[PDB]
């Protein structure tokens, strides 16, 4: 799996709900973001299929 795919989102304080997705190294699946979670630099795919494609696979 791509290094950056291992990069998790930081939970601080920021409003966001874009149609982006990221990989969850701790769950093997992606997420369309939630809560005040900020968008990750590398860990951000335009689509979950995109995340799973690059980050996922197995």
């Amino acid at each position: 799996r791509p290094d950056f795919c291992l990069e998790p989102p930081y939970a601080g304080a920021c409003r966001a709900a874009a149609a982006r997705y990221f990989y969850n190294a701790k769950a093997g699946l992606c997420q369309t973001f939630a809560y005040g979670a900020c968008a990750a630099k590398r860990n951000n795919f335009k689509s979950a299929e995109d995340c799973l494609r690059t980050c996922g696979g197995a």
